[PDB]
């Protein structure tokens, strides 16, 4: 019926949800407006995000919205056990918990795809482990499920690598494209749970470190604003001349890695991109110096490089390994190479995953209630949706916003009630 | 011939201007790479931007790749003298001085309509006041022109609205939604040039103060970023709920301007909107006010409503008016609520404006050399143009920029020569 | 007969021991103490009864001071902030430490109190953080007041305590405030802060700090490194102050300054660090917005009135260790982390490790310099020499890679200045 | 016989008192010592020679001296730094002031002379700014200085003149350092400066300062500020410094700290804030980058090598006045500003008035003080007492809306305090 590490946590789970909700006026108002309607009446929608306070909040959203739910996790060890057991509780089957194997993680995601009264007929997914499993593992469930929603950034560029290949045979909502996701998640959710990962692991001090940032996306960006904000001078790599100059115009040195892993204390990887980190950078690091990833895969840091080429592998304690370099210096690794903010820590505030999550169901809304408009493609949710969904934001953090008058919504050929910007415009 | 204020100045305008270049490394490489090739060959561009010495630059590039060039000011204030004598002595006709009358702004455009060997054949416009005046006035020159290009935020919003209405009648490259001019431009440039223009006007203090931005747009982030820099406690207003959000998670006050008049000790539109401060504002305000404008068109302060029920204005210099109210307190208003940083200052520095130049050119270029691609409708430059330009200014700041490897490349699916993000990237 | 020591597990020595060996290589100041006199020991003959944070870091501290000869027994100088790991590394060592996270009132007094005898004697010097084991002794135990070589006090509350019982007369043994070397005051409560703040809540409640307004009540070196800490999160930051100049400060630097019955209405976060009683009461918590978060960093837990929402809550459920959620009869709701105490230790492990080796190195040097130059120090409150006080801010810089300048003779004759320094007058206040 | 006054234009009076209109609404310290002290005033019978620069701030201070009953003559203390407009308005009023902007060597020296003698006597007090003032008159004057009751000095470099006549024996009238009266140092060296430095280079070169990489050599309250503008506007920010403290700060907020010899090989921006010769050198001239921008913002133009720069380069070009451009061997160019003079009163106005009202309200104090109560004030260099230093800051926290909290009787029984203040001890660093 489902699989977590203790149920006997959902106390305490709930009381954490609890405080949550008020953390997260967005999905408040969702299931204000939607509760006697249940829009997601009939959906069985499976889900592969991680298991966390924050998701939970989300699972329970999609229940009150007359949904079947089985959720897995997208990450093996970003899954919170306490709000894995409060879900677990309410009588819904989930499959996660902290500290997975390869093997384990599989197992959790196909026990989430068979409902009792059918197989899945909406994904909700983040990096696409559950879109590619299915398309390859399981075709046979492709022309039952009705459509699918993603989260993070490396999901979606594998959901557009798919469609071009013409292999995509679902239709699919860009969530992380939405501004309310890709401008606030991305940048403020890491931004504050960056340096949270990395004190717990280390107890670090942030302050006159050298810290080196690779990449300068908006996970970037949030990156190196918090490492810069506690004192840290910020080394910024980059493959984009725009994201380049962006950080240069910010006060950032830009340069490579190559040059970069001599004077880094600290060395956060952002680009969801493979080879960020090798041999070569590790053998000329300071000592001690501390190296992690933020990006969704553990594919940036050459880990495979220290377990095979150190003298010797201490753990600190758990996702915290302290490696013994032939040079005789040490390298801190944490969290294996796989993202430091889930592993270290308890990921990003449920008040910026309210806004990723208020986005999360308007897609699965979108998808299952009008079927129509979304044919097998790549789409974007409307930017009115996506104003909308900033709006109901506001109240918490008592933003009086103003209301045009007739003369000036004229004057700017726009409606009162928008949208107010066009759809190239980047905010 | 030509029309300035002072001739004598363009001694002064040169050396200005042999500063500039060292500045602007954008326009410097499009002059060393087609200055023997003249792509813009029997180009006769009829210009409308801020006669500055940035714009001088600019003015001479177009010339440099072999094109006539005849100028006039957008603005009635923007203009810098020693830089219009320069270009004046380079046999360029230039129509434009600081402190026209709006007959004489008028008659500078219309100028620079006709050249010596037959009518304009190219816009290159900033707000659209050439554009509309084209239209409008001269609509037999219409099929003459071949493309024209617009630098600002108001005047695509308005090359917008003619295409919907079907009057735009020539097609148009809407330059400042490339990246390297919406996120460089009116960001970082109103960054710096605002507190200057404030500064040179008043020389009030900035630290300790409550400054009143309204909007939060690119040119607001900018402008809040810098009165925050200098210790102002900043208070944003917004109609969209998504910028107002933005503002809120940065620690910016989000309000309406009906309870910021109150408290505000400087006050700074930058909404592109009419009717943003009003008369029961200014009855509000605290003594001594600095209000001022950095919005394109000087439509979003109530100056008439001041000179109408001021009990004095004072005249303190040029581009200051000190208004004392019927409540007894004082409003200082800047250039008449015409735009501040090049009202009471320079304008942006030349770095920034080599940046919106470079793609002025490549725009100007495309428009005259593919018109092809270009059919009657509002364009964008394309995504490796775009970087090409912020390219172009790494090496000057000393910015080493990764390359990705082949291995990298293909594991993202992208090319080693870019372009490195997809047309909806918001950066 | 006499315990050896208490702690809450023997068993997280081996753990504690991995932590001393990272939090050694980031304490250069500490580690170069232990180098230059491991040797001449200029510590020996010493007992030294310590009342401090009983964290990693001071940890580090304990084994320098051995290291230099010294015999030492500790304790905790609050009820939340040991960490056991390191309390059984230290255990473990042979030290005898009394200490453990979540003590009583009643057995953090015993900890203090089987710090003072020695296996051959009383204890003749102290290293205190707030006073307690300093006021201890002068009331419950005046007769070992002689026998004490000196006292080097840590924090502020602590030497504002030592300087009130000079000008009554009271205080007996002579004392080092070395809270007020620049390299602590200016560095410990402003960057330890910066830092160690958000760690207490972020752990506590893992709230968003982005979008939420926060009320910092005074404006101090701990004030100070709380407010940019919160503003840099994008928390829109509102401070109480009672000192003009410190409130022109903040305003100065873009904070809006008010009192405690105004911000009580619009902060979603409170932080209390003025050291002083009653910063925030009844009324304010009855005008509190629903989930406001309320905690104190202030040295004692004094600031608060806990007491108040014990009595007067309808409501009171335990989150998790150190965080109660209240309710009260209006129906919102007050987090309040630590029950008051100060909360980057009692739900964190309090300052990184770096900046704590200034303090750290300062203390050790104060103990010397009262231990082996007592003449120096007549009863009183003495400052550490400005030589000692930059000699610890140069024994950091390497760490940072830090290239430092040297004066030509002639800047130096220009300046009238040595070329070693001190480079800075008395009164400058960096 | 002797010129009334000596300025660059009387037509600019009418100018400069709309200016001084302005201001006086920015001074709220300045006007709160006219409205309190018009009837009774205390500098009745003093004869102030001021020596300092002529900006419309000064005027106020001038117009404020005056009003409280004193005879003023008035000079700059810098051949740039005179506002022309503010000049006229005071030579208008009836004032003896000798400034302009653009003066020679020889006519400065000339401008402070006329300042010494008074219709009815010498000059009994001084009003100074870098000491040159009072160097003049205890070397070419002695025979004036038992006439002289007080001297108040603004500024660190001439405070550090003051301490060392003082060491040596050769100061002889009383003075009081108004420099590092805190509501003066904490504010006008490090906030004034994080204004007016980027007003400076600005006007002078309007260069962009986003991307650039800007050499700050000195890191104390005025390279703190001009450090904190830089990089506000992004510029990424690198440090020179001697004192291991300030360099241990400068790291601890994220900037890189070397030394010159490697920064000129990077820096955009070069900025001096040292207070001390020798700082930016030819060899360091020759390995800059083309155009690199360099001023200094240090009281005396002593720490960038200008006459290298006039002997060994092979152009020199006049952008306009204050703004010269030089070509090198190399072939790259060097823009210096102001001829090494301080930049932000040489090519911008100097501080705001707001924060200038600060210091000029401590001026105003300390004269008061040396000329009704001269027996406080024996033969040495005096601070202001605490209590006054806070009023200064109490008087400017109206204008800027700063609700100040006030202890109650409970609260400052606590922290054994007056309600009234000091609140801080005397060791206080703010
Ligand atoms: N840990 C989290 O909670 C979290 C949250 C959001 C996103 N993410 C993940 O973070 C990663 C990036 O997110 P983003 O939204 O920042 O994407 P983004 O595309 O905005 O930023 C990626 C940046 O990496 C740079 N880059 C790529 N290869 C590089 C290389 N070899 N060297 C240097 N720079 C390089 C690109 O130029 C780009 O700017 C993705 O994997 C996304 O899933 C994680
Ligand atoms: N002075 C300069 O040198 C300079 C440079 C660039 C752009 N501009 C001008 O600045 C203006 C805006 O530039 P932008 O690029 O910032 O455009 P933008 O659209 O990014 O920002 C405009 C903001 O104004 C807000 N807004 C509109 N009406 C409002 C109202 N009544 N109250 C509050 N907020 C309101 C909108 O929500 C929007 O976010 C345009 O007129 C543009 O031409 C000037
Ligand atoms: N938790 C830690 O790690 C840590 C670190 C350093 C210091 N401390 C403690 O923090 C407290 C403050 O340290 P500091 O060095 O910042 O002291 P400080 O004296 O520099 O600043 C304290 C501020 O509180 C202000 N204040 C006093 N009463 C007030 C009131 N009723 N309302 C508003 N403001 C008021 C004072 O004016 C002063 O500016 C002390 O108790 C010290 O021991 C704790
Ligand atoms: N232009 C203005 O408006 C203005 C305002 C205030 C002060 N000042 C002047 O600015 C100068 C500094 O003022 P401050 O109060 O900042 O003095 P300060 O003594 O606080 O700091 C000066 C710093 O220079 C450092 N230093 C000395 N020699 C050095 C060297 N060779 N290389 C690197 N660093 C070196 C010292 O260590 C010290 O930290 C003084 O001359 C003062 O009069 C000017
Ligand atoms: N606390 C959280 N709960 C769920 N998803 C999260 C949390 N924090 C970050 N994420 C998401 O994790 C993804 C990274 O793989 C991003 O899409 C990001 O939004
Ligand atoms: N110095 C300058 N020279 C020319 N155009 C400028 C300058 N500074 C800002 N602008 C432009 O002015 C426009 C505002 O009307 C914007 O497009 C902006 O890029
Ligand atoms: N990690 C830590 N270990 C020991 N003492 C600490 C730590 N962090 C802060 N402190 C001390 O706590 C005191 C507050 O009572 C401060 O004086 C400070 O030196
Ligand atoms: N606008 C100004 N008017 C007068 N003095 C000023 C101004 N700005 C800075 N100063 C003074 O210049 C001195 C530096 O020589 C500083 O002590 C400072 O007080």
């Amino acid at each position: 019926p489902y699989k977590v590490a203790d149920i006997g946590l959902a106390a305490w789970g709930r009381k954490a949800l609890d405080i949550a909700e008020n953390e997260m006026p967005g999905l408040m108002r969702m299931r204000e407006r939607y509760s006697a309607s249940k829009p997601l009446k009939g959906a069985r929608i499976a889900g592969c995000l991680h298991m966390t306070v924050e998701t939970a909040v989300l699972i329970e959203t999609l229940v009150t919205l007359g949904a079947e739910v089985q959720w897995s996790s997208c990450n093996i060890f970003s899954t919170q056990n306490h709000a894995a057991a409060a879900i677990a509780k309410a009588g819904i089957p989930v499959y996660a918990w902290k500290g997975e194997t390869d093997e384990e993680y599989l197992w959790c995601i196909e026990q989430t795809l068979y409902f009792k009264d059918g197989p899945l007929n909406m994904i909700l997914d983040d990096g696409g482990d559950l879109t590619n499993l299915i398309h390859t593992k399981y075709p046979q469930l492709l022309p039952g499920i009705r459509g699918i929603s993603e989260e993070t950034t490396t999901g979606v560029h594998n959901l557009y690598k798919m469609m071009a290949n013409g292999i995509l045979k679902v239709p699919a909502i860009n969530v992380n494209d939405s501004v309310t996701k890709s401008k606030f998640d991305n940048l403020y959710g890491c931004r504050e749970s960056l340096i949270d990962g990395i004190k717990r692991a280390t107890d670090v001090m942030i302050a006159g470190k050298v810290a080196v940032v690779a990449g300068y996306g908006d996970v970037g960006k949030g990156c190196a604003q918090a490492l810069r904000g506690f004192g840290a001078r910020v080394i910024i790599t980059e493959i984009d001349p725009i994201n380049a100059l962006q950080a240069a115009m910010e006060g950032y040195e830009v340069t490579t890695m190559d040059e970069a892993c001599q004077e880094g204390n600290i060395f956060v990887t952002t680009t969801g991109c493979i080879d960020i980190i090798l041999g070569r950078h590790f053998e000329q690091m300071k000592d001690d110096a501390i190296v992690c990833n933020i990006g969704h895969f553990d594919v940036e840091i050459d880990v495979k490089w220290l377990n095979e080429n150190a003298v010797e592998k201490v753990n600190i304690k758990p996702q915290v390994d302290r490696y013994r370099l032939k040079n005789g210096r040490r390298i801190i690794l944490l969290a294996e190479g796989r993202l430091v903010n889930l592993g270290c820590a308890m990921g990003h505030p449920s008040f910026v995953m309210s806004n990723s999550f208020t986005n999360q169901v308007m897609a699965q809304i979108e998808l299952w209630t009008h079927p129509d408009k979304y044919p097998v493609g790549v789409h974007f949710l409307p930017k009115k949706l996506d104003e909308a969904v900033a709006c109901a934001h506001l109240g918490k953090l008592n933003v009086k916003l103003t209301k045009l008058t007739e003369k000036q919504a004229q004057y700017l050929g726009m409606s009162c009630d928008g949208p107010f910007k066009p759809d190239h415009y980047r905010y």
